[PDB]
C-alpha cells in the first residue's frame, strides 16, 4: 500500500511537462475502432485506464502496442464483445459499443446492474444508438446493439448534457448514412479533441465545443497520426503548486485556451501569468497568494475538478475567500484533513469558507478523491515538517508519476512502498 | 370547433354526481389483460381515452364492450401488439406492455419520436420490466418485451417517483415468480385503485398508497366486478365551482379520503365542508372566498391538477394569495386569460401572486390545459356578462360532459358548433 | 478532550428510558417568559443548553430552579437584555426576543455577527416580529425589538419553513390583539409541544402540527404544570442500536406518533415492533437487519436527524441500500469513518450507496456532527474489537448520559478522559 | 391603450443607434448622490424610470436636469427620505438608501408590501448596509439606515448573487473607512459600468465584473463627466431584427464586449458579423437564419434577456432548434402568441422545441414581458400582412422609441389607439 512521504517546506519552481489527458485519450482510443488503416495515437499517458483499454481492444481482435504513443491497428477486429471482467473496472468501456455497431454492424457490452431504474449512465448511450437506427437488445447481463448495413443520421436532442453519450453518439454518427445533429452536446475540451481526431480520420464534424454538434456521415475512416490534447486539470495542479509556494514555474506541452477560467482565477490571486502557443508561465515573485472567490460551473467556466486545489490556495493565502459548488455535492470531504494541518475553514452548506494561514504543519493525511488527494501532496510540500499522504493509488489513476514531477520542481517527496 | 358560451354571473349550487376517474380506469383496463375470467369494470367514464383503450384491447383479440361499465373477456387474445395509431393518440397505451408479457410471455407496443434522450416516459417501464427478467427489444420503432416462462420477482428501486412505471411494475409482478418490492412507489389514489383491482382478481399486493409496494406472485388471476373510484380532480373542480359563488353543492359518489389537502385548503378559504361515506358537502353561505396559500406537491399533498382551479379561487377572493408550482413548469397558462377577464395578478418565476377582485368580465378565452380550460368555464360562470371558451375539446377528454353538470347547477352554459 | 472507548461486539438489549427533547424544552423554556404565574416544566433533560437558558432567564429577573422538572417564576421579569456573554454559545437564545416584546414592549438579544448576508437565521424572526407591529433596531451587535402597547395580530406568509421563526412568531402572537395566521409553519413535534405549552397557559392556538397555525391573542398567560415531550431522535437512536445488534429493546417514556416514518423504516429492515401509549418495543429476533431505502424530508417524513443512524444500519445490513439526503448537503462525514471500520459504500451526490457487510472492525474514529458521532458509538458496540470515538462532547451536548443508557443495554463502554 | 400596428413583410436593414442602458443609468443616477461636485451623466435614455429617479432626486434636494445627458448637482442634499409616493412605482428606488447613509449618515426609503417575509428583495440591501456598520431601523412600510460618522469597511459574503445588493454595497463602501470586499458579487456589465462611474469620481474599486469586488474607502467623491454604457439587450434585439429578415444592419454606439455569447450565437445562425470598438454589423446576405441550440445561463453566458428574441429566430429559421431556460421558470408564455402567427413549436418543461417555418402571418398579439413583447413587434415586421401588438407601453419602459428606430430600418410600423 503505497504512500507519499514529504519534507516541508519546499518552494515549487522550475519546469513540468504536462501529460496528455486521460479524458481525451480514452474516447480517442475507442474511436480508433473506426479506422481501417493503422493509427498512431501520440501523447497518451501511462495510466491504469489506458492499459485496461489496451486489453479490451486486443480482445476485440485489434493489434495494439504502446511505448510515448499507442499504436492501433483495427484492420482485423474479429470479436464483438466487451466481457464482464473488462467493463466492471472501467466505465469508459461503454465507448466500444458505438464504433462496433457503426463499423461492424454489431456490438455487446457487459451490464453490471442491480441499481436504480432511471439511474444507469448507459441509458443515454443506448438511447443514442437507438435514435441512430441500431437495434437494441437487453439480455444475458448484456446490452446488444446491431444494424443491417449503415446507421442513420438523426436529429438528436439531448435531455441531459452528457460527456459520455456525446462521444458515443458523435463517434457512431461519423459512419452513419446522412446527417446527425446533437442538440445540447457536451462542451468539454475533451469532446473537441475527440471530434478533431475523428475529423483527422476522414469524418465530417462541426460545432464541437458548442451546444450543437453536426455530423455528416461518410463511408469510411482511414488512419494517420493524432496528438492527444494536454491535461487541463494537471496543468492547473502544477500551476497551483507554484502559486501556493511563492514559486515560478513554466508549463510545457500545455494548452492555454482550455484554461481560461483557471488563469483568470490565478491572476485574481495575484499571480504573474504569461502564455505562449504551447506553454504557460506562473510567477509568484516570492509573494504569498491573495485569497480568491470561486464558483464552479460548466465548461468553460471554473472547472469543478480544480476545486480542491483552489481550496488549498485559499487555505494558505492572505485573507478570506469562499469557494462555492454550483454543481456537485459532498466535494469537501477532504477539508478536515487540511484542518488537522493548521488550516482554518468552515464547511457551510454548499460552500467552504476559507481563512488563510501563514504556514501549514505536516501531518498524516488521506483522501480518496484524486483531486483532493493531490491537493494533500501539495500541502505536504508547503507545510512545516513531515507529511504522509496515504493511499496514493488514487492519485496514480489520474496522475502520470506525480512524485517525479514534484521532485524536479524541488519538492522533498518520496514514494514509500509497503509501508 | 365546439366552444362554450356561458352567461355570467350565476351562483353554482345544488348537486352533481361525480364520474369515475379516467386515470384509475386506464391502468385497470390494461390490468384486465391478466384476467383468465370475464371482468366487469363498473363506473368507467365516457371519454376518448377509454374508446381508444377499447380499440386497442379488441385488436389484441380481446372481447370488449361498454355501456356505465366496460366488460372485458381476454379469453381469445392472440395478437400481442399495440400499433402506432393507438399509442400516438394515447401515451397511456404503454400500459399494455407489462400485462402482455406477464400473462402471455410476449408483448410489443409502438414508440413515437421526439422524446429527447433521457426524457422518455417509457424508459422507466422498460427498466422495471427488465428488472423482472424480461428481454427487451428496441427495434422497428417498437419496444418489445418477452420472457421464457414467468417473470421473476425483484426488489426494484425507483430513482424517480413514477405513476406510470409503478403501475407497470406492480401489474407484471402479480403474475411473477416470487416477491417483488417497489422502493419509491408513487402513492396516487389511482395506483391504490389498480392495486385493489389486482387483489380483487386474486393478486397479493400490500403497501399500495405508501412509498413501498410489496407483491407476491401467484399462478393466475380470476375475474369479477370492480367499481372504479370517483374522480378526485373532478370533485375538486365542482367543490371550487361553488366555493367561488356563495353556493352550496353536494358531490355524490364522492370519496372524501382522496381529498385531504383540497378539503383542508377549502376550509381555509372559509368553506363549510362536511363529508360522508360517499358524499361531500360545501357551503359558502353566500360568502365570498378568502385568499389562501397554496403549494403543489406529490400526493397526498396539494395536487397540481387542482392548481388552475385555485388560482381562479384566489382571483375572486378577499386578499392576496400566492400559488406555487413545484411539479409542472409552465402551468400558468390560465392567468393571462383570467387577466383579460378583470383579474389582477403577477407571475413570479414559479408562483402566481393573486390579488382578489369583486367581479370578473366576460371575454373570449382559451387554454390548451385540461385544468386551466375547465377553470376558464368556471370563470365565465361568475364573470359579468358573456364568456366564450374556445377549443373546449380539451375539457371533453377529461370531463364527462361538463355542461350538463354545470347546467344542472344553475349555470347558463351552452355548447357551440361550427366555428 | 473526552473519549469513548468501546469493546465490541456487544448485543444491545433490554430497556432504556427516553429523555425529554432538548428541542422542545428550549422553546418552551423561553415561552415561560410569557407566564404571569409560576410554572412547572417537567421532563426537562440535563444538558449544556438547558443551563445556558436557565442562566439567561435568571439574568432577566426570573426565579429559576431545577432537579427532573424546571421551576420557573417569570412573574417579575425586570431586565430586558441578553448580553453577548450569555448567548455566544447558544443560538436558541434568539427565543428570548419575541416573549420579551409581547409581554413587556421591549427586548434585545446579542447577535454574534459572522453570517453571510442572505442565509442569516434571525432574518425570519426579525421579519415576523415586524409583521406583528414591533419596531426593529439592528444596532450594536444587538437585535432590538420594541412596541408601544400590544403587538397586533397579522396574517403572516412564511417564505421558508423555519422552526425558529415559527416559534418566535407563534409565542408572541399569544399576547397580541386579534388573530395571527402563519402560512407555511414548521410542522415539528417540537412546535406542537411548544404550542401545547402555550395553550396550557391559557393561549388560544389551533393548527399546530399542520402547515397553517392560527393564534388568538389573549391578555395574559397564567401558570401551570407541563410535560416536555419525549426525544424522538434519542428514541430513534436507541431503536437502531438494537436493530443493528440482534437485540430486543423496550423504550420507556417514548411517544410512538412522533416516529411514524422511523418505525415504518425499521419494519422494512425486518424489526418486530409494538407500541403502547408511552412505550415502543423493538425485537430483532437475533436477526441481522435488511437493507432499506431512505429519503430524508420535512417532518412528518423520514427525519434527517436519523440519517447517520440509518446509514449505520444499512452498512451492516443484508444487501445494498440507499440513503438520499434532500434536507442538508455535506452530511456524510460519518461514511469515511465507518469505512475505516470495514464498511463498504459509495457517495454519489446527495446519496450514499450501501453495501452491507457482516462485521465491522474497531478503529479510531471521529465526527463533529451530533448524530454521526452517536452513530460511531453504536458501530463500536457491534464492531469486533476496540473502537475509540474522539470528541464525544458533541454527543454530550445532545444526549443525556448516553454512556449510562448504553451500559444498561450491554455495551462495553468507558469514558476516557484527557486521552 | 397604445398598440403597435405592423404591416409586413418588410426587410429590416440600415443603421440604428443604441441608446443608453437603462440598467446602468439607474444605478449611476443614484450613485451620483455621493458626488460633492456637479456631475454630467451622458448617454441616458429617455425612459419612464429615469423621470421617476429624477423626481426622487429633486425631492432629496438635488438639482436635476436633462436633454442626451442628465445634469446632476447633489452638493446640497437636504431631504433624507424617499417617500411612498415616489418609490411606489420603482423598486430601484431602494438605491437611494446606500448613498444617503454613506454620505450623510442617514437615509429613509419607504417600502410597500402586502405580506410574507423572507425573500423580499430589499432584504439584501438592508443587511449589507448593516455589515458596513449602519444602524438599521425597521418598521413595516419603511427602512431607515443611520451612522454616526463614516461607515466601516467590512468583509461581506453574499449567500445569494444580487445585482441590486451589489450596487448598494459597492456604492456605500466607497465612502467607508477601510476596505470592503464583496464575495459573490453580481458580474453584470452594468455592475462594471456603475463601478467605473464611481472610479471616475475618485472611488477605489477593483474586481468589478468578477466574483470578488474590492472597495477601498476614500474621503469624498468629486464630480465630472461620465458616459453610461450602450444597451446590450437593445443591441441584441436589433441584430436579430436584421438576422430574421435577411437584412444587413450596423449598430452605432455599441459595446461589442458585452455581447460575446450573443455574437457567437448569431455566428452559429449563419450571420456574417464584424465589429469595431463602438460598432457591430450584421449581414444575412438575403439568407434565411440557421436553427441554433441555445442554453441561457449566468453572465457572461447566453443572456436570458435575449431569449424570446432568439426563439423568434428559430421559429423562422431553417431547421429545428431547442432553447433551454437553464435558470428561470415559465419563460415561454409568449410562444402561444407566435404559434397564433403560424409558428410551429412545442413547449417541453423548461425548453422550447423550434420548427422553423417559411413565413409568419399577421395576427392580434400581446405579451407583458418587455422582451417577449419586443419579439412580437419584430415578428410583425417579417410576417405576412397586418399584426397588432397590444399593451406596448411595456416596450415603452425599456426601449427608447423602438417604433422610430424600426421605421428607419424599413419597417412599416405605427403607434395606434385601437384595433
Amino acid at each position: 500500500m503505497d504512500k507519499f512521504r514529504v519534507q516541508g517546506p519546499t518552494r515549487l519552481q522550475g519546469e513540468v511537462t504536462i501529460s496528455g489527458a486521460k479524458n481525451a485519450a480514452l474516447p480517442i482510443l475507442f474511436a480508433a475502432l473506426l479506422a481501417e488503416e493503422p493509427v498512431e495515437i501520440q501523447n497518451v499517458p501511462k495510466l491504469k485506464d489506458i492499459d485496461t483499454t489496451m486489453k479490451l481492444l486486443t480482445q476485440l481482435g485489434t493489434k495494439v502496442e504502446r511505448x510515448g504513443s499507442v499504436w492501433i491497428d483495427a484492420s482485423n477486429v474479429n470479436n464483438f464483445s466487451a466481457p464482464y471482467d473488462l467493463v466492471k473496472t472501467m466505465r469508459a468501456s461503454i465507448w466500444a459499443l458505438g464504433p462496433l455497431v457503426a463499423r461492424f454492424g454489431q456490438g455487446q457490452v457487459s451490464l453490471p446492474g442491480g441499481d436504480a431504474i432511471g439511474a444507469r449512465p448507459v441509458d443515454l448511450h443506448i438511447f443514442g444508438l437507438e435514435k441512430l437506427g441500431a437495434e437494441i437488445k437487453l439480455e444475458e447481463g448484456y446490452v446488444k446493439a446491431s444494424v443491417n448495413g449503415r446507421l442513420k443520421g438523426a436529429h438528436i436532442v439531448m435531455d441531459k448534457v452528457s460527456v459520455g453519450a456525446t462521444v458515443t453518439i458523435m463517434s457512431a454518427a461519423t459512419l452513419a448514412e446522412g446527417t446527425t445533429i446533437i442538440e445540447n452536446a457536451a462542451r468539454e475540451p475533451e469532446i473537441v479533441d475527440t471530434a478533431n481526431f475523428l475529423v483527422a480520420l476522414g469524418a465530417k464534424i462541426s460545432g464541437q465545443g458548442t451546444d450543437r454538434i453536426t455530423i455528416e456521415g461518410v463511408e469510411r475512416l482511414g488512419g494517420g497520426v493524432y496528438r492527444v490534447l494536454p491535461d487541463r486539470i494537471e496543468t492547473g495542479t502544477f500551476l497551483v503548486a507554484a502559486a501556493i509556494s511563492g514559486g515560478k514555474i513554466v508549463c510545457r506541452n500545455a494548452q492555454p485556451d482550455t484554461l481560461d477560467a483557471v488563469l483568470a482565477k490565478l491572476r485574481e490571486a495575484g499571480a504573474d501569468i504569461e502564455t505562449g502557443e504551447d506553454w504557460i508561465s506562473l510567477d509568484m515573485h516570492g509573494k504569498r497568494p491573495k485569497a480568491v472567490t470561486v464558483r464552479t460551473a460548466p465548461h468553460p467556466a471554473f472547472p469543478t475538478d480544480m476545486q480542491a486545489q483552489f481550496t488549498l490556495l485559499n487555505l494558505v493565502a492572505e485573507g478570506t475567500g469562499v469557494i462555492t459548488e454550483t454543481i456537485f455535492e459532498n466535494r469537501f470531504m477532504h477539508v478536515p484533513e487540511l484542518i488537522r494541518m493548521g488550516a482554518h475553514a468552515e464547511i457551510e452548506s454548499n460552500t467552504v469558507i476559507c481563512h488563510g494561514v501563514e504556514k501549514l504543519s505536516g501531518a498524516q493525511v488521506m483522501a480518496t478523491d484524486l483531486r483532493a488527494s493531490a491537493s494533500l501532496v501539495l500541502a505536504g510540500c508547503i507545510a512545516e515538517g513531515t507529511t504522509v499522504v496515504d493511499r496514493i493509488y488514487h492519485i496514480d489513476r489520474g496522475y502520470e508519476r506525480i512524485e517525479d514531477k514534484l521532485r524536479a520542481l524541488g519538492a522533498n517527496i518520496e514514494r514509500v512502498k509497503g509501508e
